[PDB]
């Protein structure tokens, strides 16, 4: 679990969105596993606007932050699950590191701010849904 709060927006994994998230829906994309809902309170997270390939992510299954090198956002095949059939997920970045299903929502950050959130994992690889291209989050 975990979300990004920027201005009047809440960014979450689409497979983990709540009834409230869907009732205050701004945008959602199944191919990216992302959903954005509106909020009454103001958010203070800073989104990075960069092409960084190094950062730090929070891993709840270990109660620890880990430094990682990660790939540029791309279409990567993701094995079937209870939330989606087998498909290519777009805007996905991979790193060598630990992750478990409950780790989704953990933030990945570089020196410029929030890069993305944990979205996939397995075989000693963790996947992050990139958010740096969503320029509208800041307006
Ligand atoms: N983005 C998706 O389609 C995910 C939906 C939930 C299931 N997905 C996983 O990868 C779950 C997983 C398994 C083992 N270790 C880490 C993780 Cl995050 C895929
Ligand atoms: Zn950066």
């Amino acid at each position: 679990s975990g979300a990004i709060y920027v201005g009047n927006y809440r960014v979450v994994n689409r497979h983990l969105a709540t009834h409230n998230d869907w009732a205050n829906l701004v945008w959602e994309d199944s191919s990216r596993d992302l959903l954005v809902s509106s909020t009454t309170a103001q958010g203070c997270d800073t989104i990075a606007r960069c092409d960084c390939q190094t950062g730090v992510y929070y891993c709840s299954s270990r109660r620890k932050h880990y430094p990682v090198s990660f790939s540029k956002p791309s279409l990567i095949f993701v094995e079937a699950s209870e939330y989606y059939p087998a498909r290519y997920q777009s805007h996905l970045m991979l790193a060598v590191g630990h992750s478990e299903p409950g780790d989704c929502g953990g933030i990945l950050r570089c020196q410029h701010g929030v890069v993305g959130i944990v979205s996939t994992g397995g075989n000693g690889l963790v996947g992050f849904a990139d958010v740096r291209d969503l320029l509208w989050l800041d307006e």
